[PDB]
């Protein structure tokens, strides 16, 4: 049993939706929408600026539901129909009021006083007498269904779910909390805290707590789905980037600039305490010293712990005036030694990142960096190169080597490397002999094996001197590249990741990598 | 979850005995080293096979197997090898082994060999209680083979020895004879060894009996040898024809049971499970049963059960055969005689066998049901599929097909014709119930339990005669339903029980790509 007592106070449904008396215009007859129309025909106009509303199958996928709430009429309206203007100059004018630096503020002000309200009410179960934190007790409310980018079901509706539709766990003596709740059941051989059906996917979702291996599997391939929603639409996230370059707040447009360096040079913020990464480059860490403003390039040279030095530099060909001048408007009256990005952190420059597609964050767009690198590496290998598992090995190491690059996760050397590769290279020498003097098969196989081992060890051993591998594949990798390039030459993948990674990244056993298979295979 | 645990390790595999035998390479005759010989014997035993005729397949063995000549012959293709030396060793020992005369005395040595490693290797003691081993035997190496498109397909699967082996053992344990690699006092596991793949670098474990991880490995096994029959299919209808033309009898009687397999997913029948025990197998067809006309073959059963069976094959598009072998069988005998005379499932497999190494009338059903509900669902256009329920409703007519095609008919549940009138009862009330709906959760809650309600409605009526939960548990690869839930988006988990989706937790790692892309034609 896992538990004998359980106790909390459910989960926080979404607010009801506020109707604005939009009207939309079919076949030019205009028609006023009625509460659920519009909270539908609003998260449309939402997209309006993204490639999904031009996508088909999600037009469809979006009428089928939408048309169903007119019962009685236009049974057969196809999208170009249907004259969205109307709401889409609503959105305009939302973002226009959230143009006002001091609007946003207060805005974010009352959102996180509601959010800190119910947090104590709704954030906090006891277990066996102990109070622990709720990681997901919000009901998310309604909107239009996306996947990874290719979901059969993309643009459908996520209808609203109520009190009504949920079940609680609980102890059998526990108050039961406030709310008409579907039912109260006492599984004690589940830690989940609440349940119900996905109303359009039939997916059972379930509420669990804080820092459990439910929890921290499921946030930790979102991670990994976000980095993959982004591979289709980094073109207009880039663009979004130069748009904060020109804007009219200082803040935005240094915070901006930050999102520059991440996207060109992968540089994480600077700020993430975690020490795998702390001690390498970071924008928050970059000085006047260490950026030099050419006229055909930027060059960048950090020299971090250890004395290892760090140089890459961005071409400022064919790039907006607006990345030149927010960096000579910081660098403008600064000394050697002076911060160059002072107004910058994790949370403001992720809000900015939100802002541009949500849930975007600096350690998801690392994480698309990271992973394409390694997806481009390994499909250009042919597959008749892989002749065996160490050799399977050997390449998957290889594609790690480039996103670590990529990531500057640079390290200095170990400190006997070259000691090391000498004996590496005497053993292979050593085992090159013992199999010419090999003659029976038994012997003669066991020591092709080991030799072969060695050599690529040895190779390896020489082209990772610098850099830590460990980080961009604990963090940065979406593991399903590794599966998808284990099924597409037929090894094993699981013996790229020690056994601590393996747990920690057992969702992949279940996901699909149809995705980056079909990469492979084309 | 052990303390102790005492074994013998596992059973090694014997070591190849050459034969000296020769192969031409472009017109030179080369005598064959061991190892050599050993490879070119494992093809030669794939000679009549669709994989040898395969590219990837041959270029796969001709990469390991061309290795093994000293530098020499390293752009050989296929074409280039005669093998008509070992082809001709591999058929005179299958004629050898085919004569019964031989196949007496083929049982003297497997009535005292089998049973001596089995003592010594095939048991385990763990916390004083003596448990058997399930695969204490290390296969022998061969030519890799995954479901008929795994990119090693080909490839020379190495010789294991004990220094590549890891015992799990107690620490005060004794170590048992042989060159280990490696020993570990594992108590968080119940595997007694472990070695690495020499081709695929996947981890092998032997487990013990009735477990749950040897179930599940010889569960997947099953559904991997039906979907691998979906290659060899017309070859096995082409032997089967040829069974009943062949000149001698009980051949002919064997292919006409192995023939109906085929037509009608007949089971045997001499097969000891409860849920299919009372339904119609050959073993228990009679004279009575069938009834042969000028267009058509009609089969009428009543079973212990007082179910009736009913179904009949259309003659105009089958070979004459059919007809001649059935004449034999139904010729002078009484209403009440059985049809077949000598059939029982070991007949059967020996019959099948031959044509596809490990095809067994379960696995050729097994086949049949999952091709008839991939082929059910694929014929649905995808937009509509509009909810989760239309799609578990779907999945279950899929299901009801495969239940009818294997002939799982069932005397109705007992208050049935009272169960359809409550179901169409609450389709009459949730109907006003929508009709008389204010608010819109109101509509779309009531609205929800309607279509819900129609649905099961129309299922109930559906299924009265057929137990579908017998296809469902032992005849439907799960990874069907897995794909067909990634086609469409819905939730293919509420197809199962809870006991199913225990049985079939392999299908959750499993790939479903090769059913996937059928759909997605």
């Amino acid at each position: 049993v896992k538990w004998r007592t359980l106790v909390h106070n459910g989960v926080a449904l979404p607010p009801p939706y506020q109707p604005k008396g939009l009207s939309i215009k079919i076949r030019g007859e205009t028609v006023k929408l009625d509460p659920l129309q519009e909270e539908m025909a609003y998260a449309w106009a939402l997209k309006k600026d993204t490639p999904y509303v031009q996508d088909p199958v999600f037009q469809k996928n979006f009428l089928t539901d939408f048309l169903k709430t007119f019962n009685g009429r236009f049974q057969d309206v196809t999208i170009n129909e249907i004259d969205f203007s109307e709401v889409y100059e609503y959105v305009e004018r939302e973002r226009q009021l959230k143009a006002d630096k001091e609007y946003r503020k207060k805005i974010s002000a009352e959102r996180k006083r509601l959010r800190e309200e119910l947090k104590a009410r709704y954030g906090w179960a006891e277990m066996d007498g102990k109070r622990f934190e709720i990681a997901n007790w919000m009901v998310e409310p309604p909107g239009i269904f996306m996947g990874r980018g290719n979901h059969p079901l993309r643009g459908r509706w996520k209808p609203r779910v109520y009190e009504e539709d949920i079940t609680l766990n609980l102890g059998e003596d526990a108050p039961v909390p406030p709310g008409n709740w579907g039912q109260i059941v006492h599984d004690h051989d589940s830690m989940w805290l609440a349940r119900w059906d996905d109303k359009l996917t039939g997916k059972e979702k379930y509420v669990w707590l804080s820092d459990t291996a439910d929890i921290k599997q499921k946030r930790d391939k979102s991670k990994y789905d976000k980095a993959e929603m982004l591979e289709n639409h980094i073109d207009r996230v880039r663009e979004k980037i130069f748009k904060g370059l020109r804007s009219k707040e200082p803040k935005m447009r240094e915070i901006a600039l930050a999102c520059y360096l991440i996207d060109r040079l992968a540089m994480r913020v600077g700020d993430e305490k975690d020490p795998d990464e702390a001690d390498t480059v970071g924008a928050t860490t970059l000085r006047v010293e260490h950026v030099k403003l050419l006229e055909d390039r930027i060059e960048f040279d950090f020299l971090g712990k250890d004395s290892v030095r760090w140089q890459k530099s961005i071409d400022l060909r064919n790039e907006p005036p607006e990345v030149r001048q927010v960096f000579e408007e910081l660098l403008e009256g600064k000394k050697e030694g002076d911060q160059i990005f002072q107004n910058i952190n994790s949370r403001h420059v992720n809000r900015f990142l939100g802002k541009i597609v949500k849930g975007l964050t600096a350690k998801v767009f690392r994480t698309y960096i990271a992973t394409k690198i390694v997806k481009d590496f390994l499909a250009a290998i042919p597959r008749e190169k892989v002749t065996s598992q160490e050799k399977f090995i050997y390449y998957a190491k290889l594609a790690n080597l480039k996103a670590a690059e990529a990531l500057n996760h640079k390290r200095a050397p170990p400190k006997n490397w070259e000691q090391s590769i000498q004996k590496k290279e005497e053993r292979v020498k050593k085992l090159m002999q013992q199999l010419r003097e090999a003659e029976s098969e038994k012997k003669k196989a066991r020591i092709a094996e080991r030799l072969e081992k060695a050599e690529l060890n040895l190779d390896l051993a020489v082209k990772v001197r610098d850099y830590n591998l460990a980080t961009s594949l604990r963090n940065y990798i979406d593991p399903r590249v590794y599966k998808a390039w284990g099924r597409y030459t037929g090894y094993e993948w699981r013996k790229i990741y020690t056994a601590s990674l393996l747990r920690k990244f057992k969702w992949v056993e279940k996901a699909s990598v149809k995705h980056v298979l079909q990469y492979f295979a084309e």
